[PDB]
Formats: structure tokens, C-alpha cells, sequence
């Protein structure tokens, strides 16, 4: 599996508003955080419950906030913050040859899903309810996100 | 190298000002982008200038938007949109350790900021240099991104070639 990190005082996600378009940009708000992380996660076409498990344990664990000048001290949960879990298909996107990406390792949508699904709820089990935001999967999406810092952080649990 | 490319409509830096108000903004704009990419750049100890000419190619000739009838098209020179490119040495943060990430792979800061310099004029040559904004290198940032998709490339050149 892949996930990007990104430590945020906030973020807001929005899709497109039903009916309008296809023509036509007007949105709708349907996530919210304030402080906390922004997960950008790919899920790849041979990830097992144990890649999805490091990736969960990663994010409620890793010490990503400074108490006071003591660097990389406090996990998410320590600060009782947030995560927006989003699903990044394009964190598999082959780069290599040519300048048009094709993303032929990331998990086939369906099973994607149920996979995605299963993590949201997991996330959910391991920490709470209350805290775990999310997108809306295979929908476009337009996310203002306050980086701070930043803090990018990448994990791959195919090394 | 290593770098984390996100899609945007727009990005936002400000840096926290010094000496302040009651009531004043602790945060003041220094760099700003509308369409484009937030490109996350992260420097090992060990890059070579090839290392950073594959980063600028990729980031300046990626084909990451449609252009009305095609997915995966335009590049953004084409768009003539914008790209804010930004230290993260976070990129080598090892996290296999503990719950405290470390970064040793990352190349020391003083030496880092030679080679990003270079990249940044690097990108203004192979482009446009009214089109590459930046940050403030070893200063602590807030930035307004609005992903856009979102979409967001990763790239180690240490795979490649």
C-alpha cells in the first residue's frame, strides 16, 4: 500500500454538486478537520489486511507534532486531532516511460472499496468514531487543506 | 531525490511574521499560485544533478489534466499554469524505527539549500521563471493548497534509471 501524510491545521473536502454539470463547477461541502492529517491513500492490486493494518497503526502512531521545542513528540491521538482518510489511486501512477501516467498496480475499483471500507472502519476501532473523516471514493474532489509546516510524510509498505 | 506532486486550482505560502499586534496577523504571504502543481521536493544526501533534471523534466512535462475529450493530456507549460516548489526533507523521514521518525537520508541543510537553488533556476530556465514560485527554504510554512482531484504523484528518483 502507499499513503502520503500531510500534517494540516485543516482541511475541507468537497464533490460537485448533484445534477449540474457536466459543464459547470459548483461544489458541495461534505468533509471537514481542523487539526490533524490528511491521508492520501493508494491501495495496491496485492495488499493484504496486513499492509492496511501498518498503514492504520502509521498514521494514529506516528509522532508528527512538535511539545513546545521538542520535535516529532505527538501522535494524533495524543492531541486528540483528526485524520481525513482520502483514497489516492494515483500514487500508483507509472511515471517511468513517457509522460502520460497509466496506473496498472493500483487494486481494481470494486475491490478497492470494500478494502478502502474495511481500513475506515479499522481506523474507526483503533482510535474513534468521532475523529475519522472521508472522502467520497472514485468521486472527484476538491480539498483546501491548510499544510503545516509542511509535514509530507510517505510510506510505502512494498519496502 | 523524492517528490510529492499534488494538482492544484491554487496554493498559498505565508511564513509567520516576527514582532505582532493584539490582534495582527502572526502569518504574512510571501508566495502565491493559481492553477498548477504543489510540488514537494525532497533532497537525499546522495543526489546527483541527473537526480534533479529527471524531478524538473517529470514535474514541468507530466501530462496531468484533460484537455475536453481526453484524460491524461496537458502538461503545465501547456496550460501555462504555475508551479510552487517547496523543500520537504520530510520525504526521507524512516519510519520503520519507532513512532519517531528519523532523517538521515536527507542531505544536511546547508548543502541542500546550493542544490534546491539550483533546481529552482533550473526550472526557470526550462520554463518560465515568472511561473516558478517558491517558499522560504528552512522556515516554517503554512500553505493554503486547493487539491484539485485531488491528484498527487509520487516519484524517488532512486528507482528510475
Amino acid at each position: 500500500m502507499r499513503v502520503v501524510i500531510q500534517r494540516v491545521k485543516g482541511a475541507i473536502l468537497s464533490v460537485r454538486k448533484e445534477n449540474i454539470g457536466e459543464n459547470e463547477k459548483e461544489l458541495e461541502i461534505i468533509s471537514e478537520i481542523k487539526n490533524g492529517l490528511i491521508c492520501f491513500l493508494g491501495i495496491h492490486k496485492n495488499d493484504t489486511w496486513e499492509d492496511a493494518l501498518y498503514i492504520i497503526r502509521k498514521c494514529l502512531n506516528l509522532r508528527l507534532w512538535n511539545n513546545d521545542n521538542k520535535t516529532w513528540d505527538k501522535n494524533v491521538k495524543d492531541l486528540n486531532y483528526e485524520l481525513l482518510i482520502v483514497s489516492q489511486f494515483t500514487l500508483f501512477g507509472n511515471t517511468k516511460k513517457g509522460n502520460k501516467p497509466d496506473f496498472h498496480l493500483a487494486k481494481e475499483p470494486n475491490e478497492a472499496l470494500i478494502f478502502y471500507n474495511k481500513i475506515i472502519d479499522e481506523f474507526k476501532k483503533q482510535y474513534n468514531d468521532d475523529k475519522i473523516k472521508i472522502g467520497k471514493f472514485g468521486n472527484y474532489m476538491n480539498i483546501d487543506v491548510t499544510n503545516d509546516g509542511p509535514v509530507t510524510i510517505y510510506i510505502d509498505t512494498h519496502d
